[PDB]
């Protein structure tokens, strides 16, 4: 039957089914003021579907000039066409190479750039904003985003939302490697997955993805999403809990020590968004820290909402579309203040 709700993370994490619904804020308000993130699913069904492909991206855009990074060793790619990206999105044969003559890992940085997203695609955003969930908190001018109604004191976000484009990635080297390495925003934000990509010409591997998201430390409740609905995953996160980011510091200074790194005592491995916490790390923080994260894997018109000072990471399974939008709830507005 059709619920209001489930659980995932074992009971940790609050799953809301019906992105619309006029009541979610009495459930998704106890939750989120604990410090806890949330998944609202279903999005993808409230959204214009031919806005969101990335063929309309390459025909639209495709003359604009953009920076990538390869994921796989950090490097850029300097001043190249923005179809250079969207044409090899699902046909690997079309990807820009390595030396190495590999089909390379792509992510799209800064596109749009800055805050151009509602001037270059005015259609999309009118779509994205109009069914964002739990709206008094994520729209512009909700009743319950401080983001336009607080003084210099707090750090206000930009005006959004922000894109977040990148091929997944493949191999079982590739298992220990981000798309986005472990940060923390000051702000509240809300990621919507729009599009996933299952490629073709070496379209195939979908038995590494399984094993990706066991060794992931994935539940057996998001387990069963795949086997019994057939739901596309496209991404792999690990949060932790804003109270958490400090103890993290000091793990990733005693390993950046071992590895031979030579770092100030006071320096911010969280803010030089340098790091991806392997199963080697989680295993680590758990045992030697006594920090314990939230796994979860977002499916085609999953919402992930990040708490505001919560650390998190995101390795992309397949070749994922996101949209994102900043807000300032009530609950965690200390993460943004410039005192004390
Ligand atoms: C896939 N999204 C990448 C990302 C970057 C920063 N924060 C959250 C997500
Ligand atoms: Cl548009
Ligand atoms: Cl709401
Ligand atoms: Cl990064
Ligand atoms: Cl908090
Ligand atoms: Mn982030």
């Amino acid at each position: 039957s059709m619920t209001s709700h489930s659980w995932l993370c074992d009971g940790r994490l609050l799953c809301l089914h019906d992105p619309s619904n006029k009541n979610n804020w009495k459930i998704f308000r106890e939750c989120w003021k604990q410090g806890q993130p949330v998944l609202v699913s279903g999005v993808h069904k409230k959204l214009k579907s031919e806005l969101w492909k990335p063929e309309a991206f390459s025909q639209e855009f495709g003359d604009q000039d953009v920076d990538l990074v390869n994921c796989r060793n950090c490097a850029i790619i300097s001043d190249v066409k923005v179809r250079d990206f969207w044409d090899g999105f699902e046909i690997i044969c079309k990807r820009l190479r390595s030396e190495d003559g590999q089909p390379m890992v792509l992510k799209l940085k800064d596109w749009p750039p800055g805050e151009d997203f509602r001037d270059m695609m005015p259609t999309r955003f009118e779509d994205l904003m109009e069914n964002l969930p739990l709206p008094e908190y994520t729209k512009r001018d909700g009743r319950l985003n401080l983001a336009s109604r607080l003084p210099s004191y707090f750090v206000r976000p930009d005006l959004g939302p922000k894109m977040y484009n990148a091929y997944g990635l493949i191999t079982a080297e590739d298992r220990r490697v981000g798309t986005t390495n472990l940060h923390l925003d000051v702000s509240d934000a809300v990621n919507v997955m729009v599009y996933v990509g299952i490629p073709i010409g070496e379209g195939a591997h979908d038995e590494e993805v399984l094993k990706t998201i066991d060794e992931g430390d994935a539940d057996e409740v998001t387990k069963e999403r795949i086997h019994d609905h057939k739901e596309k995953p496209g991404a792999l996160w690990h949060i932790y809990a804003a109270k958490d980011a400090e103890k993290i510091r000091e793990l990733l200074r005693k390993v950046g020590e071992e590895q031979g790194q030579e770092n100030p005592p006071d320096h911010d491995p969280i803010h030089d968004q340098s790091w991806y916490l392997d199963q080697t790390l989680r295993k680590r923080l758990y045992e030697e820290y006594g920090v314990q994260g939230w796994a979860i894997v977002q499916f085609l018109g999953d919402a992930v909402f990040i708490p505001a000072g919560a650390p998190h990471q995101v390795h992309n399974l397949y070749s994922c579309i996101k949209v994102a939008e900043d807000f300032v709830s009530p609950e965690h507005v200390k993460h943004c203040f410039r005192l004390t």
